[PDB]
DNA sequence: TTTTTTTTTTTTTTTTTTTTTTTTT
DNA sequence: TTTTTTTTTTTTTTTTTTTTTTTTT
């Protein structure tokens, strides 16, 4: 028991790659894709800077995996909502981190936009 | 690199450290601190209770919120934070990647809780 | 069948009244309370401020259980659900109520002190 | 004079009408439109598939967003909208005050994204 | 959104075995 | 966040009701 917390990330952008669908030992499927969003802003100069961010989306929700399998293609615009989680991993010699947006059973959402 | 996108993360969790307030050239301030959230869930296969605690790096460039943080935010306090999620590359070769929750002017929000 | 949509409201504020718990036919419970949020601004006057009172209706059984046990008038909470409006009829007339609904699986409640 | 609170509502749905743009004293603009969203779910006792459509009144005071709406927003477009949720009383115009509930997009607090 | 690059938090009970290369107006 | 007060939209994925009041740079 830790204290209750909120951890919610909402994104709207474009799919950068063709989603990968893996099957877990047991049948359960997982889907994986990359989503681009952008910002733009003037420097503190008025010169005019831009930034694209690539978010790794990992989907465990079986119904949404299916929808991604059937319909989701590189270049599609989607809304994605989940939780933001970082994991370490080692490779036989410090650990590397990745950060992933996770869509679990009954907690995530995906809406096809375009 | 220009289509309008959405990038919004919202967290409620516990401050892990005394905030660091830095003063930049010309006097704008920037605050950073680490925020812990946790999830708790039942494994898919076994039904065992599981948890995981994530530590989020928060970076505040909003001057009104940096001031509030300077005055009021201590190790151990509970807060709501809202911002945008961005990853930046830094060295040093062997490039390194860090993921940060950024609060800029008029996009982010911080509320003091418990 | 309609097109997929998004309807999500998040609130942090104070509970205005003692939550009401009712039992529906067949044993499901429903909980109901009122939550105050505030806004502050200057009237481009003022020095201006506004309290809004949101009706929260909770159908999620685990959350109703927590509310029954723990939620009291005056408590600060985070509430998240979806915004829905409802007409009803009296007299002789058609009124409208706005409610924030927390369904099975879709809403969340966090006690903040 | 009041504790800090959060009031954030986010919607993706369809514009129901041609937006209405009004110009106020001194030239600030305000735009108004109705946005439809829907839910679909299985009834609890019955398992019967049910649906409900909600029409949200959106009132936009941010001038950059009012501009984009004037230029671009038409009946039938899909949009993302983010604002705060606010109820107010009016009359009536002789008797009995009436509540109306509105999603307000203030300057720098709200957001609007064209979808489809 | 720096010129940076997290070491730590709390307690009104509930989801790999991995490690994104690329997108749009 | 007016001086107002929805009547309509799309198809790519919550009862049987109807809030009276709350808090603190």
């Amino acid at each position: 028991m830790n204290e209750k917390s909120l951890n919610k990330i909402m994104l709207i952008g474009r799919v950068g790659c063709e989603p990968d669908i893996k099957i877990l030992n047991g049948g359960d499927k997982v889907a994986t894709f990359s989503l681009a969003t952008n910002e733009f802003w003037r420097d503190r100069t008025n010169e005019l800077k831009s930034k694209t961010d690539w978010h790794r989306i990992v989907v465990y929700d079986q119904n949404i995996v299916d929808l991604i399998d059937k319909y989701l293609r590189k270049g599609r615009r989607v809304y994605v909502q989940g939780s933001l989680h970082t994991r370490k991993w080692h490779t036989n010699d410090q650990p590397k981190q990745i950060t992933e947006i996770i869509l679990s059973y009954n907690k995530g959402d995906l809406i096809f936009l375009d």
